[PDB]
């Protein structure tokens, strides 16, 4: 689909068997998710944005479905204030931004 | 143009008859640029981003051509990590996310 930037660009993904709301970001390197209790081995990471940074746990391999798309790479999980989707995920199912 | 995502989604701008690199962020609703010189009165904001909120000074109906498009509205400078264009002025020179 298109989707247009006068609202937030929020989608449904489906994750670890949940269903949850995230932001399809061109502006994220990596995709980050509010805390959830996922299974299996994990590597603590830092990300920084405005006002700083925060404490995120990398987990690698993770399926993810996104509007319907699927897609498998890393995804941090921590307290972020909001689920983003980023570049990682983003290029899997074929975003681009067009103007 | 279409933008692809496996890399940064840089974009030369210019703003107050200067040209800088910009990040094309459409989890951002509003555009932050780093430290910098711009005319006209401005007044102290306050934003939040995924590590806390920082000090800026907001600018009102401000021209900035962002990949050869014009447009005039809000940008945020403050101690930002990188500068990014938000949704306030992806909207203007008509920039969707397409999948
Ligand atoms: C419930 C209350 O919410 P809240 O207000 C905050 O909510 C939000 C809403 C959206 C975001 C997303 C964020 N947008 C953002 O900062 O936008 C601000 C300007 O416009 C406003 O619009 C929203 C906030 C304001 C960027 O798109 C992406 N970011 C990097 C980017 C920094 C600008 C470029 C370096 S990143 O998230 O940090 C990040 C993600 C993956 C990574 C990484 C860093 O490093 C590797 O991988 C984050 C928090 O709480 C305040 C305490």
């Amino acid at each position: 689909p298109q989707i247009t930037l006068w609202k937030r660009p929020l989608v449904t993904i489906k994750i670890g068997g949940q269903l949850k709301e995230a932001l399809l970001d061109t502006g994220a390197d990596d995709t980050v998710l509010e805390e959830m209790n996922l299974p299996g081995r994990w590597k603590p990471k830092m990300i920084g944005g405005i006002g700083g940074f925060i404490k995120v746990r990398q987990y690698d391999q993770i399926l993810i479905e996104i509007c319907g798309h699927k897609a498998i790479g890393t995804v941090l999980v921590g307290p972020t204030p909001v689920n983003v989707i980023g570049r990682n995920l983003l290029t899997q199912i074929g975003c681009t931004l067009n103007f």
